[PDB]
C-alpha cells in the first residue's frame, strides 16, 4: 500500500540500492531519476516485507541479498538513516566503506544522543539555552517539576526520553486556547489532582529501557525552526535551516510540513547551536545531525535537542540541491505539502500539470512528488519550488484546488 | 557504635570548617587531626546525621536549619560535596551559600550520566581514548556472544554494573583457577556447555529498573593498575596526582578476586602513552562542563600498551591522601616523597592505635615528616583501621609498613 519510504529514492544516483519496507508506484522510479537525470535502469530497490530493524541488519539472508549488489564491496559505501551498531557491522560484514566513527556506534553511542535526557545534560553543562527543565526521574519528580514550570506560561511539556516526530510529548494546559505545536495530547492542570496527573504522564511515557522523563516550561515561539548539519573527522559543515510548520488551532497542533530558509538565522542562533554541535563532534559522532529550537517574540533564544540521524527534511534539502543548486537557498524556497489526497503517480502529475505548477526545470519552479501514499502526512507527499515566497504559496493553493487535500 | 570510615574526610577541613558524617567518629579523632594539622580544633564541628547522606536528607529541612545554623548567611561558605548531585546544588542556594560550580550541569543530574561505564566506553570510543575490546551489552543474548568473543586473546572476561564503584559491581569470568582479578567480587568459571546461563547470570544481577546495560570487556593481566585524578574549574583541568591501587595478593589459590587493600601515590605510570590521552578525555568533559574533582583509571601492559577503564566525577579515594599530603609536607611533595595507605590494621580505640605505631616507632614524627597518621579507628573501608604512611625514601616507608603489621596486627 503505502510508500513513505520510497522519498529517500531522490538520495539516488547510478549504481545505487534503496532499501524499502514499503511499496513503491510502479512509475515513480523512472520518474523520480527522469526528473533527477539519471539512468532509472542503473537504480535499484530492494523490497523488505517487515521492517528495517537492527535484526534484519544482522539476517544474512538480508545480508547477502546486499552482497549481490556490493559483491567484493570495493567502492561501496553505506548510507544509514541511524548510524546503529548493526549498520556499522554491516559495513565490516560487507567489506564495504568503514562506516565513520565506527567504534562511537559500535558502542551505541548514537543512542546516547537522541536522548531528550542527554541533550539537556550536555546543555546545562555547556551553557546551551535551554527551557527551564527538570529531567525527571520518577512519579514524584514529575509531580514537583510541573508545580514549578507550570507557572511562567501556564503551559509545560513532558517528553519520552527517546521518540521523535512530537510523538512521546503531552503538553500540560492551564488554558484550553493554548495551543501546542509538538504534543500527541494536551491535559488541563489541576491542583488537586497531580499525584494522578504525574501517573499518567509517568506509566504513558515510560517503560523498560526510558526510565527519565524530561518536562519543561512550553513557551508559545514566534520561530520554530531547526538547523541540519554533516559531520566527519576535520569539520561539521553548516547544511541548512527549515522551519517546522504547524497548524491544528482554530480558536493539539500536528505537524503539517516544513518550509525552506527558516527566518531566523542570526548569530543568537547559529553561534550557540554551532558551538553544542561542535561538542558533539568531539565526542564522536560521525554523520548529519540536527538542533531543534524556537525563537520568541521578545527575543529569547532556545533549543530542545539534537537527533543524530536524518532530520526528515534533509530528503527536502538534497532534492533542491540536485534541482537547483548548492547555493539554492540564496534565491529560492521550498515548501512540502502532506494529506494530498493520494492517488497514482499518473493522476497526480496530472492534478499538477492541470495546476501549472508541475516541476520544470527551466523556471526552476514547481512541485515533485515524494510518495504518493504516505503515512507521515497521510496522503501524498510534495515538495514545491519558487524563485518567490509569494507564488509558492499561490502554487499551493492551488494544489488544494486541483489535487485535493484530506482535513 | 560502629564503622568510622567517614571520618577520615575530617582532613580536608581548616578552621571553623564542618563535616558532615552519618557515621560514629571516636570522641578524641577530631582533636588528633587538627592538632596534626595545627587547625583551632574547637572551630571545627561535626555535625552527626543519623542517616546516610541521602538526597532526601539534603533536602530535609531540619538537616538544612542544622546547617544553616553554622552557615549563617551564606557569606565566607561554600559546600564541599563528594558527589555534585542535583540536591547538593539546591542546598547551596536555601543556604545562600556560594553556588556550586557547575550548578546547571549538576541541577540535571549530569554527573550521574558521567559515572555510568557505558557512558565512558561511549565517549572514550568516540574520543579515541584507548579502550579494551567490550561492548556496551544491551541484554543477555548479547552477553552470551560478547563472553564467546571477548573470553580469547587472554581467558578472562570482566562483566560490570552500569553504575557501580569500588569493584562491587564487577563479576570476573576465567577460563583457569589461578586468576588473579583485581577489581572484581567474584570469579566464575567459564565453561562452553554453560556459557548459556552465564549470560543471564550476569545480566540479572548486573542490572535492574534504572540500568538497562552491562558493561563486557576483555580483562588482561597488567604491569600497573593507576589513576590519575583531577580538579575543574572554567580555566583549567588540574592534574593534582597519580596514585598506584593495591589489591591482595592471592596464593595463586583457585580464587580469582583480588580486593583492593591500598594507595600508592607518586605512581610510576606518568609518561606520554597515559598522560596525554587522558588529558584530551579529561579537557573534553571539561568542555561538557563537569565542575569539580574526577579521576580516570587505567592499566599498563608488559608489552606496554595503555587502556583506560572508567572515570569517577567525584572524589577518589586517594584524594584525602594527597590533600592530606599536601597539608603536612607541601603542594610539590610528589618530588622527594612517597605516601601509602593501610586498609587492614586490626581496629582500635584511638589511643592504642597510637600506642602501637610509637611501639613500631613510626608514628608521623613532624619534625621529620616521616611516620603513620591514623584516618579512621574501624572502617569498613575495604577491611578495618586504616592508616597513611609518610617518607622520603620507598623502601624505608615499606619497612614501616611491615613494622606497623607487626606492631597492630591485620585482618589478612
Ligand atoms: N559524602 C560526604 N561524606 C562526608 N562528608 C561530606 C560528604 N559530602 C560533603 N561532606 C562534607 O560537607 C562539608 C561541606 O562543607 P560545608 O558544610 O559547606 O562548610 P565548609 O566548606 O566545611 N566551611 P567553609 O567552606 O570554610 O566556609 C565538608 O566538610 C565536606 O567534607
Ligand atoms: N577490563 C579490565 N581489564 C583489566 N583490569 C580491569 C578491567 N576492568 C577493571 N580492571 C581492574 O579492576 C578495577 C575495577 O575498577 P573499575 O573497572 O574501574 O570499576 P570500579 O570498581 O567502579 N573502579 P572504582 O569505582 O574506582 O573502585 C580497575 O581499577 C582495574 O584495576
Ligand atoms: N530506526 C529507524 N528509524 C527510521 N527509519 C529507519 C530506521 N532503521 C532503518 N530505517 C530505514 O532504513 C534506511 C536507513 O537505515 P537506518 O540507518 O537503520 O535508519 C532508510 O531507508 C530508513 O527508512
Amino acid at each position: 500500500s503505502t510508500d513513505t519510504t520510497a522519498r529517500f529514492l531522490w538520495h539516488a544516483e547510478d549504481g545505487d540500492v534503496l532499501v524499502i519496507p514499503d511499496t513503491v508506484d510502479p512509475d515513480f522510479p523512472g520518474y523520480v531519476a527522469d526528473t533527477l537525470g539519471i539512468d532509472g535502469t542503473s537504480v535499484h530497490v530492494e523490497r523488505t516485507q517487515t521492517p528495517l530493524s537492527e535484526a534484519v541488519l544482522q539476517d544474512p539472508e538480508f545480508i547477502d541479498r546486499l552482497a549481490a549488489h556490493t559483491g567484493t564491496g570495493a567502492g561501496w559505501s553505506l548510507f544509514p538513516c541511524v548510524s546503529t551498531r548493526a549498520a556499522a557491522q554491516l559495513t565490516r560484514k560487507l567489506n564495504v566503506a568503514a562506516l565513520d566513527g565506527y567504534e562511537f556506534a559500535m558502542q551505541n553511542g548514537i543512542d546516547l544522543l537522541n536522548m531528550k535526557s542527554t541533550f539537556r545534560r550536555l546543555a546545562a553543562g555547556l551553557g546551551t539555552p535551554l527551557t527551564d527543565g527538570v529531567v525527571a526521574r520518577g512519579p514524584a519528580e514529575v509531580r514537583s517539576a510541573i508545580q514549578e514550570l507550570i507557572a511562567e506560561t501556564g503551559m509545560v511539556i513532558a517528553k519520552q526520553d527517546r521518540s521523535g516526530g512530537g510523538h512521546g510529548n503531552i503538553g500540560i494546559s492551564t488554558s484550553p486556547e493554548s495551543s501546542f505545536p509538538g504534543t500527541r495530547e494536551v491535559l488541563a492542570y489541576a491542583n488537586d489532582q497531580l499525584d494522578t496527573l504525574a501517573d499518567t504522564l509517568w506509566s504513558q511515557l515510560t517503560d523498560t529501557q526510558n526510565q527519565f522523563i524530561t518536562v519543561e516550561t512550553y513557551h508559545r515561539a514566534d520561530q520554530r525552526f531547526f538547523f541540519e548539519y554533516h559531520l566527519d573527522g576535520d569539520r561539521a559543515r553548516f547544511l541548512h535551516s527549515s522551519i517546522l510548520k504547524y497548524e491544528q488551532l482554530p480558536e493539539s497542533a500536528k505537524w503539517i510540513g516544513l518550509d525552506s530558509p527558516s527566518r531566523s538565522e542570526f548569530e543568537a542562533t547559529l553561534k550557540p547551536a554551532e558551538e553544542f554541535i561542535e561538542m558533539i563532534r568531539t565526542i564522536g559522532y560521525r554523520g548529519y545531525v540536527n538542533i531543534d529550537g524556537i525563537v520568541l517574540d521578545d527575543g529569547r533564544v532556545f533549543f530542545h535537542e539534537i537527533n543524530a540521524r536524518w532530520s526528515g527534511g534533509l530528503i527536502y534539502h538534497t532534492v533542491a540541491e540536485r534541482l537547483l543548486g548548492h547555493d539554492y537557498a540564496r534565491n529560492n524556497f521550498f515548501s512540502s505539502i502532506l494529506n494530498v489526497v493520494p492517488a497514482g503517480l499518473a493522476d497526480l502529475l496530472r492534478s499538477l500539470e492541470r495546476a501549472g505548477v508541475r516541476y520544470d526545470k527551466d523556471s526552476g519552479e514547481g512541485a515533485v512528488v515524494l510518495g504518493c501514499n504516505s503515512d507521515l502526512g497521510p496522503g501524498a507527499e510534495l515538495l514545491v519550488f519558487s524563485k518567490d515566497w509569494d507564488r509558492l504559496t499561490a502554487m499551493k493553493d492551488e494544489i488544494a484546488t486541483t489535487a485535493g487535500t484530506l482535513s
